[PDB]
């Protein structure tokens, strides 16, 4: 059909079924409708909308050449992880486009708290979205929405399954640059389509060398002997991947940014997916092998549990969203 396995990007609901007693529970509370906002909100050009109302122009360049970049990050129980990490790497990915959001760190980060105190949402995708705009203006746009996965909650607890295309390979630096995070999916969508043309939730690519690169969407660490590893150069420098290996040396995990060959992929003790929307994913099997036993690896568990743990410790990972 015309569908890939990976999510759509738009407003959804504001909750969604998650394994009881799992450390993934959503928050219990209600929208006021009496709003036109809550659920979603977008600014674009500095007005704030509806998220159903929420247009672009069709001429931006960030349409017709893709030339933008963006982050995401989410809200988990009322509380936004790492916005400052983020606003770093999206105006840093900004700079390197010769794009000006016009806007400092702190106007975007006081406008993005902002969309997300009137969606309501105390779990949201936030999106920032800088680009080269149109007759030249450079344009901003944010939105929070409800909460997107990467993966079901189902997937993060038990986890999900995975191929190596046959027929794709991820984009290298030196073309359309996976480095900085960008919208340009070609590959990833391809990707995807094999995998759901194969029985699999998802792809691991690999870059023209045979290095794992990363999936559509998520960057991928590889566990063996003990040991933490994540690509270091065909990849996004990922803001989960930076918890995961905070999380890890805290647990006296040796964890290291490097090549990871296609023979170390296939012969890893431990899979797993680690992205914004979602978290952390154990991967179960590659290419319809068990990776371990066929189920989520030790070391995942321990990270992803973690990693929710995170969400509800009060520090300098997380700001509370003053609704």
């Amino acid at each position: 059909t015309g569908t890939s396995n990976l999510v759509a990007v738009e407003p959804g609901a504001i909750r969604e079924d998650t394994p009881p007693g799992s450390v993934i529970q959503y928050s219990d509370y209600e929208l006021d409708h009496s709003s036109p906002f809550a659920g979603g909100v977008a600014w674009i050009e500095g007005e704030f909308l509806p998220a159903e109302d929420a247009k672009i122009s069709i001429f931006d360049t960030g349409f017709g050449h893709s030339d933008l970049t963006y982050t995401v990050a989410h809200v988990w129980h009322g509380n936004i992880f790492r916005l400052g990490d983020h606003l770093d790497r999206l105006l840093d990915g900004a700079r390197k486009l010769r794009l000006d959001a016009g806007y400092t760190k702190d106007e975007l980060a006081d406008i993005t708290k902002q969309c997300v105190s009137m969606s309501q949402l105390r779990e949201s995708f936030v999106n920032l979205t800088v680009t080269r705009g149109y007759g030249l203006t450079h344009q901003v746009y944010i939105y929070a929405i409800p909460y997107l996965w990467a993966f079901p909650p189902a997937e993060q607890i038990f986890g999900t399954t995975a191929i190596v295309p046959r027929h794709v390979r991820r984009a290298g630096r030196n073309t359309v640059d996976p480095t900085i995070k960008n919208y340009q999916w070609g590959d990833l969508t391809a990707a995807s389509f094999e995998a759901k043309d194969r029985g699999a939730r998802t792809a691991i690519l690999l870059d023209s060398d045979n290095c794992v690169a990363e999936g559509p969407g998520f960057n991928v660490c590889i566990v063996k002997d003990g040991k933490l590893a994540s690509p270091s150069r065909n990849a996004l420098p990922g803001i989960t991947r930076k918890t995961v290996f905070e999380i890890a040396d805290q647990m006296g995990i040796e964890a290291t940014l490097r090549d990871v060959t296609s023979h170390e992929l296939y012969d890893a003790d431990e899979l797993m997916a680690v992205t914004t929307a979602g978290g952390v994913t154990p991967i179960n099997s590659l290419d319809g092998e068990a990776i371990g036993n066929g189920a989520p690896g030790p070391m995942t568990v321990a990270i992803r549990d973690r990693f929710w743990a995170l969400m509800d410790e009060p520090g300098p990972l997380i700001e509370a969203i003053e609704y």
